[PDB]
């Protein structure tokens, strides 16, 4: 009384996420927590700015202002200090840990060291670990070594590494920064959007790219940036200020989600924003 | 231009999951992937039976019959063999790995060893590891050592361990089995439902309890068992046969969800089942 | 003067080998050395018999009789002893190492221990490690632990493990043995061909299956066995005696290749054998 | 009924690859994947340039432009980033991993660190690891330490190390750079071809030498360079730009193969190129 359905051979289901078709199950799994398998994109809520800036505007009280935003985000990005202290585990949301630091706004910005062991990243159930790369800055060499070290460590354990291109911001520059990081082994790259040439940054990069929100803009303009980035091949956005510094954070997020996952237009989305 | 809201002191949000209020963030995080933070319960789809039974009825073709069920489950339970081979990572669903084995239906059932290293559990992004405890069986001592070893290893890494009471099935017996496992350190206990006294099993166990589906029953009766268990304090169910051996697996799951998360009645639920 | 071809998005190339679509690059790479990416099959030349049998017939002088066969094989299977001593490295052919032993024909056949460290497997540039599983035998439990240990070790390093079902030989039996091994984590399973029901063994096994040659048969019959096995879904054969005990080894191998990779018929192939 | 052929004593088959006749089996095995045992030479397709140069011309889209070349190459050389992301494991071609980096075209070129752990090299099934040595540059000391560290690590595991002489380019200079690297332990040395004295570079180096393609040349001239190098004792070439920057990459590769493995002349080969 058994049915082995032998008339129908077993076939493998392809894993389509850009440049991640040759990774182990666990690593693909963590990546799938970050990039929605359906759309292949992500809306990432970033609040790690304090790691070298202290209580930056809008992030004075993560526990009050940012707490109510978690549920509306695909993934959270922050440090292990904040994570443990004020992000409730019950939030049940994927996290990407800031794993670099030891710099401040009072000194050389590019002077970063690895800020948490892979050991602890695993203890904290991370989906990924993130560090800055500073191409063209004084501590460029060290910043790349930080990426090398996180990748070496993450491959033992199936933890993805996200390289962030920290900074003249033109296409030829970001092409250089993103490609090197990818080349070194980072599975996710986060960079800035550029007025012209962005398409080339995406095309030249073998792995998923995510754009930073950047300094505060009018909500409508912020949404235009997102639409452009997505339309030109970005795999999602990593917003911080353009959300938590808005008068209507939750509304802004829903708009951003509309644009990223559902191919909404900048205008349509802005009207989704005006209804909240 | 900053607002520290100093008139409103920061307060810790309590973690209410039974007997898990004193664990590290990462472990609480993994637990919150299993047990819905809202309802505090879980509907677990179990298909690990093959680990000592080979191609058991209904599990001949996981890739065909079980594949379409994944999305309707809170968490998946299976071996690392099946996980890698036929469970697509894009399933984006929390997993609990069977971590014991080395036994078969052709020999002593209680003769189990640890079947995967914590190393590989982490590599596979697990939410927990599971192993059998056989109180009263020939290899009782070894089975408990399996639990001891998984907890020792899990605590370094923030991985919860689930102890399963494998087997006369009365209340006094399962009280003994579940309590000992909890006492050794397992964070989740999975046991069988009992006609009378089940409430005492839950009350005597300091951590969350989950019931096994058990042998195939008429759908209506299986739902009654769930309702009873939940009503008497279980934290969810770990169904296998009563789902994948049904003529309407997806329908049955929706029913079981209704009973577990939404306090549906056995009858009402059964009518949810008859509509699909 | 650069062309990023931004009109043409990058797409992942699927890895189609049965149940190996969720493995890291290096492991998929080693598997691709074994299973021809085009056909998805393998012809494996096995000469490890001496590991518990001593100088078995046909394998008295590997250096003389077997040496001239290597080039005609897809992959070699043998022990590290023979590998180092008489297989010339310049053979440039992928190897699968026998990694179990400590038994002999003078004692209990199922009493095997792991016979080489993963350390040394990596040192020898192996494509996989192989060990016996003895379901139903006296040392069944230990044999399965051997597989558990090799998988744990292999996963750290991207080395595949092949589980071999050592032994009444019917379908229900081999279904049990193969499925349990796969379930524990082995990426390759090698078993015996069966008169009836073989299709069910393949269908119930989530990873590639390879058949043993078995005791010497008339060349025409051996080819019929291969044809049946392949036709019913096997991923290749692991011949030993039916090749090296033939009066025309090289001829026989070319036949077997014809059947496995090129869908030749038993008869057509036998005529390929009669021309050499 | 056994034949031990005792009238014919067993004899060791010599391993002839220059200066590798005293290595363990595994290491000789990996070297044999790189240097064809028959000819003793190799045609190596190099596309690692991006590791410090970003999207260099011709390598904007490895996945499109370089993908179709793989099959026509003896061995692939690239970074672990590119390997995992866009080189399909099914390519079934030996790889040599770029294992240095942390420099860029925006800073001191000779400032390289080890870019991937031997751990991960083994995980990726490499045939060798490669790093730059910069004799005469500012970070000369560190670059040599990079070779020392890779050799120490490779010897535990049977992984060969390839030292690359990065840079006035005359014979006395490259003799110094190549000889030092070899002396430290590197089993493969890759250097540049020189108008006069190249023969002395080869003679003075105890292990196999491979030449870099160098900047783009007219196809006919590039082939002349290969012919000279081979004729004067090189063990193969590591082309990049002279292939992927050609209007007929595949044709060019076939030509190069002709010259390296089959002792074709520059002219004859060029006519092989004009027919494709
Ligand atoms: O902290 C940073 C890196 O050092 C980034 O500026 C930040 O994480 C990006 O998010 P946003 O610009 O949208 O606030
Ligand atoms: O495999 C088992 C333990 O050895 C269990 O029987 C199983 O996992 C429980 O699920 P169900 O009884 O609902 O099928
Ligand atoms: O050695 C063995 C396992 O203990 C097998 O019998 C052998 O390797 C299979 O090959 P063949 O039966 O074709 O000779
Ligand atoms: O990348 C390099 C070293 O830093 C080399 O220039 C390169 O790998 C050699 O190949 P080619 O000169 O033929 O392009």
């Amino acid at each position: 009384g058994k049915d082995f359905r032998t008339d129908q051979p077993q076939k493998n289901i392809p894993f389509t996420l850009k440049g991640c078709g040759a990774l182990d199950w666990g690593m693909q799994s963590r990546l799938s927590r970050i990039f929605n398998p359906k759309t292949g994109k992500t809306v990432m809520l970033a609040f790690d700015h304090g790691y070298f800036q202290g209580p930056t505007t809008g992030l004075e009280r993560i526990d009050i202002n940012i707490a109510p935003l978690f549920e509306h985000a695909d993934v959270l990005m922050c440090t292990r200090g904040i994570l443990r202290s004020v992000v409730p585990p019950a939030t049940n949301r994927p996290v990407v840990l800031r794993a670099s630091g030891a710099n401040s706004i009072l000194a050389e910005l590019s002077n970063e060291a690895v800020a948490l062991s892979m050991d602890d990243a695993v203890r904290l159930n991370s989906c990924a670990v993130a560090a800055q790369v500073y191409i063209g800055s004084e501590y460029e060499h060290q910043s790349i070594k930080n990426i090398i070290q996180l990748v070496d460590a993450g491959m033992k354990v199936g933890m993805p590494t996200m390289a962030v291109t920290g900074v003249v911001r033109d296409q030829r520059y970001f092409s250089l920064a993103t490609r090197i990081a990818a080349e070194m082994g980072a599975q996710i790259i986060k960079t800035y959007y550029v007025e012209k040439g962005f398409e080339r940054i995406v095309a030249g990069c073998p792995v998923p790219i995510v754009i930073a929100g950047g300094k505060k803009l009018p909500e409508r303009e912020a949404l235009e940036m997102c639409w452009q980035a997505i339309d030109q091949g970005a795999s999602g956005v990593d917003m911080g200020r353009n959300i938590f510094q808005s008068d209507h954070p939750v509304a802004m997020m829903k708009a951003v989600q509309a644009v990223v996952h559902h191919n909404e237009t900048a205008d349509r989305a802005y009207e989704l924003y005006l209804s909240e």
